[PDB]
């Protein structure tokens, strides 16, 4: 049971509504402006919010279609992105994911860890504080001396992960129930990347650079769905050898592989 | 042991503004009187009010009980106290213990928390040196951002550290004495970070930041009480350490200093 | 005969700012409220403190005597009544005059002094529009700066001239009639010169304005003075027409709506 800022549209003056659904203008985090190639001259188009309640009881997130009144992809990922940037719906994720990786971290050779673990909890800890650091806001007060270094950082350890992410599958031969422990502790990091885009590309949109926000976003979520494709490719190739000669457990980590593969919050998170 | 810190000389503000103090629509933060979010009475663009002038006060450093002689000014001494002195002690000693409690959770294959708490160390101390040269000379927002992002990363990456430790004879006093001082030193450096939030001209972003880090401090402060009411009885020579160790975690717990400041 | 004019609605302003005028850290002119000149309390570069808020107000025209029943708010509808009607048609009477004291002045060979004073006409109508511009738009110096200049520069000649009149029957009634209508007419132009000023954000400026122009008018209001308690028994049908006249005279003298737009 939580509370949530949507953007309260009988405040909204009619033609902004109608130049947004021309392709004029779009709209991201409650910030309205031109769309690329389309203003009618430089420069922001118009900031208004109301109440909503949504239950966050393992409960389907996308909770958002059901709150259907009015003008549905569009209203879905709003409040979509609303749950993501205000709620505490990513915080229990990661920390879920640190969990994991305290668990992996006793469950593998200390030769192979390496220092892949490090830089997780490094990027988790990156994410944490760019959630805080969007719960902290003062409109009129943008603070890009701090927006850009956060974003700096955040974009060289999405990056790195993706290099680096598949190549733990190989902690599977490297145990000390151990393949679904690897297999569900990346299935959850990548579940959780578009989430940490989508926190990116809000913070490029607080300083006013909207246009590098969706650029942005369609450059990662490319990045990230190459990464899922890897991700694919190497559960088809292993789904036999592992639930052959190696049964229930593993079954449900590749069925979520599978929902992860066709994740709708995901791909309304990224455009 | 003798040393002097800068404290508001109110002998040299005008009534006019402590009234506005008085009356809500101005709040203040090391040395800086600003409006009150919403409470902005002139016409104008920024939040910035008044530069206070400074006094010296001799302090003995050998800390919230003699001064303020004359709930506000406890805060503000003890805040310039730990800017302007006091924390740095409590650093050396946090990491003087790293090696020690390293043996001790070596197990656990994730001592990279230990070196990113050094790092932490590392933070504070620099942003503690630049607030020293804030006192006389302009912030520089190129070098203070950097910073704050650097910091906010690694303050939560250590609360996370933090519950890992909880979740893992003397070994427990070695461990619980290095938590104790480790949760007691985090609202000092939460403190030092919302001071460069204020030293850029962001006071608002500074008392939220404050609000928002003492929640995530508290939910651990609050984790690691309940640790300690349910292990108190299968932990009990060293029964007195462990008693002087638990007695320092209740301490920690009704920490006045800490509830100061982090408001 | 009805107007409509705005009139700041104080209870749409804050107490503490209505405070801080009473204890006279800050003055008003025009709508604009602004620190007084050395009691600035907080840090900043302007002396701008609030734009108050309006509301409407009905006057009869058909003026210093009903409203402010709720010395400060009878000077401001004043001044309302001044800026957004009044002015226009005491400068319309004053220019149809113009020919019949030319007949009579013609021997001084001096007439270019009533050409300027039709310029001064002019200046002060394009100075009382552009204020009406500036009631919903933006000052802008391009255009305010010039005007004020040439307003200064007339004023101070048309106070030579005034000077000159009193130097030099019903010939005496026709001049006396001028000379107090002109006089009458010059304390609103130097009010709207500094409402000039005030739009350009110059607000001490315009209250020194005021002051030294004021004293100017004052030495040439003395000057009438001296000169009708010397010429009344003098000049005494007619007769009736001449005490009527130096009634006028004597009721600029003591021009209690001069005073208060002159401060
Ligand atoms: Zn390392």
């Amino acid at each position: 049971i939580k509370t949530i800022m949507v953007p309260d549209w009988d405040k909204v003056d009619p033609e902004i509504i109608e130049l947004i659904k021309s392709g004029h203008m779009r709209l991201r985090e409650g910030i309205v402006y031109w769309s690329k190639g389309k203003k009618l001259d430089a420069g922001i188009v118009k900031h208004p919010f109301k109440e909503m309640t949504v239950d966050l009881s393992g409960v389907n997130v996308v909770l958002a279609k059901a709150s259907a009144v009015k003008q549905a992809g569009l209203s879905t990922g709003i409040i979509l992105g609303a749950i993501v940037i205000q709620t505490v719906y990513l915080s229990k994720k990661l920390e879920k994911i640190q969990a994991s990786i305290d668990k992996i971290a006793v469950e593998i050779q200390t030769q192979n860890q390496l220092f892949y673990l490090e830089k997780l909890s490094s990027y988790i800890g990156s994410v944490m504080a760019a959630h805080e650091l969007l719960g902290i806001y003062q409109e009129h007060d943008p603070i890009p001396e701090i927006v850009g270094p956060l974003l700096v950082t955040l974009a060289q350890q999405r990056n790195e992960l993706c290099t680096f992410l598949m190549k733990l599958i190989g902690w599977i031969e490297q145990g000390n129930e151990h393949a679904a422990l690897i297999i569900d502790f990346i299935t959850h990091v990548l579940d959780m990347m578009p989430k940490a885009i989508y926190i990116e590309s809000t913070l490029y949109t607080r300083l006013g650079h909207y246009h590098h926000a969706d650029t942005l976003v369609e450059t990662a979520g490319a990045k990230y769905t190459a990464v899922l494709q890897a991700y694919r490719g190497w559960a088809r190739d292993s789904y036999d050898n592992l639930l052959t000669g190696s049964n229930r457990l593993l079954t449900n980590k590749f069925n979520d592989i599978k929902s992860l593969l066709n994740s709708l919050e995901n791909k309304i998170l990224l455009g």
